[PDB]
């Protein structure tokens, strides 16, 4: 693993959120970015992911959360991958007082490693069997998408309490319709896939212009949903 950045905040400490990188970037570059919003009382920590071998890119190792060959619809899930990722989430935000509540999010891959995370405290296991052991107020995804969508009916049906978690764990969406590197139409899916498993708390923000980047408009709506969603 990289090097952390962690983004003390600046009033009241009532949060903690793990935040999560996109292929190839680092942690510190997102802490730069969330230390200018306008959320005290939020704790960041910003990981960097393992300089990791990338099928798609031949091979060639930079920083991800999990391995990713092929561009398809139907290429395959690194669940062990997003697993070892997950946990080393939950492993950070264990380090909090039972009362700060406990968030995960990120761009691009991260956003797919954020929801996943959500995904596996709806479960209440990762995709080994092992149980999930913190539990997350919320979840964001920007310009990502749903991994492990295959398999999430199954793991969603396994309980009833697995379906009462996935009905109320808030989770934010935002995509641009003008992406190049994750189409909007993988936003679209991965809100729909959601939806249809129970998660009947999920926003799907939308900009038009908007590409693979965030701009101000974006962030000012994940402040709200974040300070909304955290009391």
């Amino acid at each position: 693993y990289g090097r952390t950045h962690v983004v003390r905040p600046k009033g009241t400490h009532k949060a903690t959120i793990v935040w999560l990188h996109g292929l190839g970037d680092n942690g510190t570059s997102w802490s730069q970015l969330l230390e200018t919003l306008p959320l005290p009382n939020i704790k960041w920590i910003c990981p960097t992911a393992p300089s990791r071998p990338v099928s798609l890119f031949g091979g060639f190792p930079c920083t991800a959360w999990f391995d990713v060959a092929d561009l398809s619809e139907d290429a395959p899930d690194d669940t062990e991958g997003m697993d070892a990722s997950a946990a080393h989430v939950a492993n950070l935000l264990s380090t909090e007082p039972a009362d700060i509540k406990l968030g995960v999010g990120g761009f691009s891959m991260g956003a797919a490693t954020a929801l996943y995370s959500a995904t596996c405290f709806a479960h209440g296991k990762y995709g080994n069997g092992n149980p999930y052991p913190v539990n997350l107020s919320l979840a964001v995804g920007l310009s990502g998408w749903l991994p492990c969508a295959r398999t999430l009916k199954n793991r969603i049906e396994a309980s009833p309490e697995a379906a009462q978690r996935a009905s109320t764990i808030p989770l934010l969406l935002c995509h641009g319709k003008a992406d190049d590197v994750v189409l909007y139409k993988h936003g679209q899916r991965s809100t729909d896939a959601l939806k249809a498993n129970g998660f009947s708390n999920v926003l799907f923000k939308s900009y038009n212009s908007l590409g693979h980047y965030t701009v101000p408009e974006e962030m000012d709506e994940v402040c709200k949903w974040l300070t909304a969603n955290l009391g």
